[PDB]
């Protein structure tokens, strides 16, 4: 809601969200989590400590060093864990689902959930499922997780050409030029350090970006401490535009990526269609399929679906933030739900929810937000055919 929250990008907490379908196809990111890496924290601490050693800290810098050390102790042994906020995010998504559609989860409905091998995704799964079961203990639940789901939930680690692009592709120099252009370190470091002009641009920029990283993740930890006022609103705006661009080029439909980051999600799109077709035909009689994974799963998946705006190909880096916004796609606990309906004449309609808001597809319908399942499935199969055609070029 607030501009400052939006500027946390994919580190933004799930936004406030406070007739009846026969099936629900779901994919959700884990809820809000702790930082996964101590790298930014340690870099901020090294710079401040070393400055404290040469009498180079302002008053606010000494206070900042004290605070950073406290965070280091509070984060210790918590890295990457689902936070209590992340638990409550899952409980709200689950709870709104069962209260919006209780017949679907009535009687002895059958649901299945899958997660990656990552504990925060599993703990998110269970927070979600415990809510379901508390509301209806007569639910039939199948719960599984692990590397057997790597191909549909973890494709971003398995595609060699994509891993190479992610680690050393042409988006890197663009991203680094964008950072140098958008971030002025010296005004920020003046708050904390005497003589910030004595710092080289490279270390000054690594310090500032590391500091942003620490401030950006703090609201996801449930620790009652905040660091947003380390920076002005305009500085957060600029930092966000750089992180938004990094996500868009490394994981979404930027021209520099040639759709390789998007194409790799096709097995999940294929899996989504198959599980719906099996429910529709009666081969399966699950009332819902839930899947718990990561931003790296959701972002290319939403782009591959073609949910409008999310697969735009912007040639100019400075224009991306106008057209593609990562906090509207992959906040914490980001999720995609497909709701299936059968009408009076047994026709099948699908409604697509991104973060619980109706999403548009570039096909026609006479009753938005409801789309013809036949037309939608035909469109998704074309998306998969295109993704495979893309992948045939980058076969390494």
């Amino acid at each position: 809601q607030t501009k400052i929250q939006k500027y946390a990008g994919t580190a933004m907490p799930y936004p406030n969200r406070t007739m009846t379908p026969f099936y629900i196809n779901h994919l959700g990111r884990h809820g809000a989590r702790f930082p996964t890496s101590r790298k930014a924290l340690d870099k901020v601490e090294k710079v401040l400590v070393s400055a404290q050693q040469e009498n180079g800290l302002t008053s606010e810098g000494m206070a900042l060093l004290s605070m950073i050390r406290r965070l280091s102790r509070l984060f210790d042994g918590q890295w990457g864990k689902l936070s209590k906020l992340g638990e409550t995010e899952q409980e709200g998504i689950a709870g709104r689902m069962i209260r919006n559609y209780p017949q679907l989860f009535s009687n002895s409905a059958k649901i299945e959930a899958i997660a990656t091998y990552v504990p925060r995704s599993i703990n998110s799964m269970d927070a979600f499922l415990s809510c379901m079961i508390r509301h209806n203990p007569a639910l039939q639940v199948q719960r599984s997780e692990g590397k057997q789901y790597n191909h549909i939930l973890d494709f971003f680690d398995l595609n060699k050409s994509y891993v190479n692009y992610k680690e050393k592709g042409d988006w890197l120099p663009i991203y680094k030029a964008f950072v140098h252009k958008k971030i002025s370190p010296v005004p920020i470091m003046k708050k904390f350090l005497l003589n910030p002009e004595q710092y080289l641009d490279k270390e000054a920029e690594e310090f500032v970006m590391a500091l942003f990283s620490v401030a950006a993740i703090l609201p996801d930890t449930s620790i009652p401490l905040n660091l947003e006022d380390l920076f002005t609103l305009d500085e957060w705006h600029r930092y966000w535009q750089t992180q938004n661009l990094r996500q868009y080029m490394s994981k979404s439909s930027a021209p520099v990526g040639k759709m390789l980051p998007v194409a790799i999600a096709w097995p999940l799109l294929s899996e989504f269609i198959r599980s719906a077709q099996e429910v529709i035909s009666g081969k399966s009689d699950y009332q819902a399929n839930f899947r718990f994974a990561h931003a790296e799963t959701v972002i290319p998946f939403v782009s591959l679906m073609g949910i409008e705006k999310t697969d735009v190909q912007v040639c100019r880096p400075d224009s991306v933030s106008v057209y593609w916004k990562d906090y509207e796609i992959s906040p914490m606990a980001a999720n995609v739900q497909w709701l299936f309906y059968r009408d009076r004449d047994q026709r099948i309609w699908v409604k697509i929810l991104l973060n619980e808001e109706a999403a548009a597809l570039p096909i026609s319908t006479a009753c938005f937000p409801y789309y013809s399942w036949e037309k939608t499935r035909i469109f998704f199969n074309q998306r998969i055919e295109m993704a495979k055609k893309t992948l045939s070029v980058f076969n390494e």
